[PDB]
């Protein structure tokens, strides 16, 4: 909360011109409404009243029917400058904003990320609080003017017009905005306990889409589509209430509005027979107090957006005003004229300011060589990325002087003192623009020339030419997602070109395959020519290239020794525990980043309306109710117009007798129709929702009935991941419920109006109601626009401003590397020129925007001017009189303002959402392996358990270049073992994924019992093959439901014993709950060994003849290991087993061990086997690796 009256400090002379015009013409045009009424009052009067003298009904009618078209042309220049003056006037103090805002974060010390606000947040408050600051300039002020204009002229062409019946009228304002107020609220109760319900039973396809390998293994696709059926069930009963709470709250309007006009318009009939007040001055005095009354109800939405911004905006000028510490512009700084790359440090203590007690740095002593290879290698978890951050002067040092040719840091100029200093991290940045604009960010002044070889020195001009775009590719969200080592060629390139005199490297080839991190080491080798160089590495190639060898301690330098010094001493030094943290980080690193890629017309709307609606056919008995509720509504929205008509004909009427009967027939029918209203308001909008929900329910339940019959090759398929599937069940199941429920109910209540607005036209007098009748269009779109305002034009601007967002979303996230350069002039003029294409857009929709509004309350205005000259052309050639006339009229405008308050109270059709073909593509399409699958061969008794490959081929259809199997064979025998091990990571149970039909191999037969398996029905042969899988994650539930989650039934005792048979029963008891105990992602989240033990305690309750064992190691307790084992050793009483693991002592004992290799099996046999009669092969030199 700064204040108000600082908002506007962005400010200049051109912007204080944009507000005077946003002010004064935002005040004509609220000055109009109350002042159309007069001169519609003053016409009428006079219209009416000389029905004897024909010579004045000409000169007095042809008079204000020439001060409406003024009133009309003077909102072409107070609509066309209201509307574009304010949403051009929050684009030049927004974006001015926005740029300081950058010129005062990037140039700002890393220590301010650090002890002041977080890194998560200044990302966030550019997007979030730089939009709610802008509409609280633009719009929400300039609707604010315009409501103080209308308000204040709603009680000065009232309170004298007529004094007693504007102080009822004032009496009557309260009882109508005090029931919209509950009609508010009482809402948004509901409109957020519903949503909470539907995200609670919106992660429930989210804990099946993820563990879909699990689901669809196990018979149980059904019954978790048990689950989703009744937690939608909840979602009805708090969506029934929500018809019945519209139901009633548009109810108590329509009863307080008609019996508020029960009084109005019989006082108004006590005054006229007293003679002091006209029909005219009757009717506008009655309007011109309820527009001013509620036109003060829409100024407290434009008010609470002036809370909002005050306070979102200071969290802004926090960072703006902000004074820095470090001398960055120390033009009181030194220079140098010749570099030799000398660094020392001497009795340097330094840590982070963040946590300030540690001692991470304690008497550090480097000494470097002028042009060398200096390594730091030391202990992980002791700096090793700081000892980098300090030589570029990040930091300042606690005590110590750091060294450059014996010279302190806080001597130099930072300016010229980073230029000298090449850096490349772990990761590299890139950032959303070209490629040369990447290059250019190290040195703004270089050539083409100087580009191209650099690029080709650091091995990146080959495939930038095989780049369709060349230099000019647009690397970010396009590009063709260049791979890791092309991004980080680039950024070697990106050094090459500053031509550095010091050299940091902290990890370079950490996070490469091994065919680029030899392409990099050839750059390197050739970057590494007569400079002063200390690289952080990661294998012994660089080792063995190291000239000197430095190995940290605990915050403290231990060996200071070369690359053979240290190699010669042996396990002596702490040179041989170097390679005991090296080759750690070496199988680790590609087998994880291979997990990385392995885990990884109106013919359209023809049927789509129509076969959508005939699912839709269990209910027509709730929606042949709610369209005679939507007629009964239909024709109170005319009757009403009607009786205000014929009432302003009785007021001109000299028996004072007519008057108090004529009258007294009008106030009664005005109460007996409200009592009516009521009670069937209530049934055109709560039976349209019980046929609105229960068609939503009846359409999600068939999509993820129809998603769990998917191939598992569907599964993982580019646009089919989890967040994604989700996001189909949200948008695709709430913008179809919107289709048929809402427009039944406004296309017959907008004709019920038309058969007895038109018909009262067509009776009375058959000339008049087709003039209004033509004009009836522009009527009833031109009070759409008046409804389209008061949300304002040119909403969501995320969309325009999404693009220009990204280069300042990775700018303040890379705030090391970007003031590791001198690169934060360009990042503030690239921040520039991905506004001024956005800038320019929001200008030119103002000059459309503003004036298609404009001309739209001109041919209003305009149309009601010769609507009421075809009055006076009928009255003065005697075809009709003033009775009838009016009678027409005021039926035809007050019917056609009742017709535009429907189109905007159920909206969201006209194009609203055409995701009824994302829809009937999901509902249609078809298979290729039906899971469940009639007419097929049945599964015999418990069976001796043949499970057998024949002459197998594989390709996923993912990435069909690698074929993995090269006709492969394999048989399992009668119930033994058939342990299975092999090389390079856990990639090996791509066999498991044959036998449950996942996939289908190229070539062969999957025989079981000789019998393939395209030969049983699918959940049937399921039955019968119990399955570990690899990381196991749980539903969350019980652990009693998990277990019992592994058998169509489930008895007490069956889980009991097997549960204690997995040796997880001791724990389980000791638990606070225990069996009942919740787990999952909701609580108590378990430990991995713990993890393991609940998935083995799954497989034992199938009782499963054939039983699919992966990855059982990792359980990191050598007692409990062998103590499932000898479980384990009975978990295959006659059972048929692949036991596919990584620790020899598991296949000790196994039958037939066997080697994936090149799509073939390697050897054949067993411990005894294997290691008497083919000694010489890979399964005996394993074991002295373990
Ligand atoms: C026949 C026309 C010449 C007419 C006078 C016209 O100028 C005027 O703009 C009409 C369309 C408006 C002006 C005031 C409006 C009313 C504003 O005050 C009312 O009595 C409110 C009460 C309540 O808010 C209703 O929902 C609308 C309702 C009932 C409006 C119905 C239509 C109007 C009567
Ligand atoms: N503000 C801070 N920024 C970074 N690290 C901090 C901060 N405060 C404390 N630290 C500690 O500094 C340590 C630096 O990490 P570590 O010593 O494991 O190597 P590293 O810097 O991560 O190496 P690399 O970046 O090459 O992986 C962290 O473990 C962290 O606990
Ligand atoms: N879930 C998956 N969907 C599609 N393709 C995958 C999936 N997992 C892995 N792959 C592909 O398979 C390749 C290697 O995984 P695979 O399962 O073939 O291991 P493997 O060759 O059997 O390993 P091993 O050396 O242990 O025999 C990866 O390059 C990856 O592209």
């Amino acid at each position: 909360g700064v204040a108000f009256k600082e908002l506007f400090r962005f400010a200049d002379g051109l912007d204080y011109v944009l507000m005077g015009i946003g002010s004064v013409g935002a005040f004509v045009h609220g000055c109009s409404l109350p002042l159309f009424l007069r001169f519609f009052a003053d016409l009428v009067n006079s219209f009416g009243s000389n029905s004897n003298n024909v010579e004045k009904m000409m000169e007095e009618v042809l008079k204000y029917a020439l001060y409406f078209l003024v009133v009309g042309a003077a909102i072409w220049a107070s609509s066309w400058a209201e509307i574009s003056c304010w949403m051009w006037s929050g684009e030049r103090q927004t974006t001015k904003m926005r740029i300081k805002y950058l010129e005062a974060a990037l140039n700002q010390d890393i220590q301010f990320f650090d002890t002041e606000v977080r890194t998560s947040d200044v990302v966030f408050a550019i997007n979030t609080d730089a939009v709610m600051v802008q509409d609280a300039i633009s719009e929400k002020l300039g609707n604010f003017i315009h409501y103080m204009a209308t308000f204040v002229s709603g009680f000065i062409v009232g309170f004298t017009a007529v004094w007693q019946l504007a102080l009822v009228t004032l009496a009557v304002v309260p009882l109508i905005a005090v029931i919209g107020g509950i009609h508010t609220t009482t809402l948004s109760k509901l409109s957020n306990k519903s949503q909470e319900s539907l995200s609670q039973a919106g992660n429930i396809v989210e804990q099946t889409v993820v563990q879909i390998r699990v689901v669809m293994a196990f018979v149980g696709e059904s019954r978790a589509s048990q689950a989703y059926s009744s937690a939608l069930k909840i979602a009805q009963k708090l969506g029934y209430k929500t018809g019945l709470a519209k139901g009633m709250g548009l109810g108590a309007t329509y009863f307080v509005v008609f019996c508020c006009y029960a009084l109005l318009l019989w006082y108004g009939g006590y005054l006229v027979r007293h003679h002091l007040t006209n029909g005219g001055l009757a009717i506008a005095t009655m309007f011109a107090v309820m527009i001013g009354g509620l036109a003060l109800g829409q100024s407290a939405p434009s008010m609470a957006a002036f809370a909002k911004a005050k306070v979102a905006a200071a969290k802004i000028f926090r960072i703006i005003d902000h004074k820095p510490t470090i001398e960055r512009n120390s033009e009181s700084g030194v220079e140098l004229d010749s570099v030799t790359g000398l660094v020392e440090l001497k009795n340097v203590d330094f840590s982070y300011p963040s946590r300030p007690d540690v001692k991470i740095l304690n008497n550090f002593c480097l000494s470097v060589p002028a042009g060398k290879t200096i390594a730091l290698v030391g202990s992980s978890g002791s700096g090793k990325s700081t000892v980098v951050s300090l030589i570029e002067r990040f930091y300042d040092p606690n005590s110590g002087q750091v060294l450059l040719d014996g010279q302190d840091l806080k001597t130099l100029k930072l300016r010229w003192l980073r230029q000298q200093i090449g850096l490349v991290s772990q990761e590299p940045a890139l950032f959303a623009t070209s490629i040369k604009e990447n290059i250019l960010l190290g040195r703004p002044d270089a050539d083409q020339v100087e580009i191209e070889e650099a690029a080709r020195v650091a091995n990146a001009h080959s495939f930038i030419i095989k780049l369709p775009d060349g230099f000019d590719t647009q690397v970010g969200e396009r590009g063709l997602q260049l791979s890791g080592g092309q991004k980080q060629r680039i950024a070697i390139a990106r050094a090459m070109l500053k031509n550095p005199a010091i050299l940091l490297l902290d990890q370079a080839t950490s996070a490469l395959d091994s065919e680029s991190e030899k392409l990099v080491q050839e750059a390197l080798d050739r970057f590494m020519i007569g400079r002063t160089t200390l690289i952080i590495a990661h294998r012994l190639s660089t080792i063995r290239k190291a000239d000197l060898v430095a190995v940290l301690q605990q915050g403290s330098v231990s060996e200071i020794g070369t690359h053979d010094e240290l190699f010669s001493k042996g396990e002596n030094g702490v040179y041989a525990k170097l390679i005991k943290m090296q080759e750690a980080a070496h199988e680790t690193a590609m087998s994880n980043a291979r997990k990385s890629s392995a885990r990884p017309a109106f013919k359209d709307q023809a049927n789509s309306f129509w076969r959508l609606a005939k699912m839709n056919s269990p209910e027509w008995k709730y929606a042949l109710l709610g369209s005679v509720g939507s007629v009964i509504c239909g024709s109170l929205s005319a009757f009403f117009a009607y009786v205000l008509s014929a009432v302003l004909s009785v007021y001109y009427n000299p028996d004072h007798e007519y008057m108090i009967k004529q009258i007294d027939k009008y106030c009664y029918l005005l109460i007996g129709l409200s009592s009516a209203a009521l009670v069937f308001n209530t049934l055109q909008h709560s039976f349209w929702d019980i046929v609105g929900e229960n068609l939503t329910k009846r359409v999600r339940e068939k999509m993820l009935s129809a998603v769990l019959k998917n191939e598992m090759a569907w599964f993982d398929q580019e646009e089919n991941e989890s967040a994604r599937i989700a996001a189909r069940l949200a948008l695709d199941a709430n913008n179809v419920r919107s289709a048929i429920g809402d427009r039944i109910s406004v296309i017959v209540q907008n004709t019920a109006l038309m058969l007895v607005a038109c018909t009262a036209g067509f009776v009375l007098q058959w000339r008049l109601a087709l003039v209004l009748v033509a004009v009836f269009p522009v009527v009833v779109a031109a009070t759409v626009l008046q409804k389209m305002f008061m949300t304002g034009f040119s909403g969501d601007l995320e969309a325009a401003h999404a693009k220009g967002t990204q280069l300042a979303g990775e700018a303040i996230a890379n705030v090391r590397t970007v003031a590791a350069f001198n690169s934060e002039a360009k990042i503030v003029r690239l921040y520039t020129a991905n506004l001024e294409p956005p800038l320019k857009r929001c200008f030119w929709k103002g000059q459309i925007a503003g004036s298609g509004y404009g001309v739209a309350q001109f041919c209003l205005y305009a149309s009601y001017a010769l609507g009421l000259w075809y009055a006076s052309w009928l009255v003065k050639h005697g075809i009709s009189d003033f009775s009838k006339t009016i009678r027409v009229f005021m039926v035809l405008m007050v019917s056609a303002n009742g017709a535009a308050e429907t189109l905007t109270l159920a909206p969201d059709f006209i194009k609203g959402g055409q995701a009824m073909r994302s829809v009937f593509e999901l509902l249609d399409r078809k298979t290729e392996i039906e899971p469940d699958d009639p007419d097929t061969t049945p599964v015999p008794d418990r069976l001796r358990g043949e499970v057998e490959l024949k002459h197998i081929d594989f390709s996923y259809p993912s990435r069909p270049d690698i074929q993995i199997f090269r006709d492969l064979s394999l048989r399992a025998r009668a119930g033994k073992t058939l342990a299975l091990v092999g090389p390079s990571g856990c990639g090996k149970s791509s066999v498991i994924s044959l036998i449950q039909r996942f996939y289908e191999p190229s070539s062969g037969r999957v025989m079981i019992d000789g019998k393939d398996i395209r030969k049983y029905n699918l959940k049937a042969i399921r039955k019968h093959i119990a399955i570990v899988p690899q990381e196991p994650c749980l539903f969350g539930t019980t652990i009693y439901e998990n277990i019992a989650y592994g058998h169509e039934c489930a008895t007490e005792a069956e889980i009991i014993q097997a549960a204690t048979l997995a040796s997880a029963h001791k724990f389980i008891s000791a638990l606070p709950e225990g069996y009942k105990t919740y787990v999952g992602e909701r609580g108590v989240q378990l430990s991995g060994g713990q993890k393991q033990r609940i998935a083995i305690a799954r497989a034992l309750v199938r009782k499963a003849e054939i039983m699919l064992l992966d990855q059982a190691t990792s359980a990191l307790d050598a007692e409990s290991e062998r103590s499932v084992q000898e479980a384990l050793d009975q978990a295959c009483s006659g059972r048929t087993s692949i036991v596919v693991a990584h620790r020899l002592s598991t296949i000790r004992n196994a039958h037939v061990i066997a080697v994936i290799d090149d799509g073939k099996v390697a050897e054949q046999g067993s411990h005894s086997h294997l290691l008497k009669n083919h000694p010489d092969g890979i399964y005996a030199r394993m074991i002295q690796l373990q």
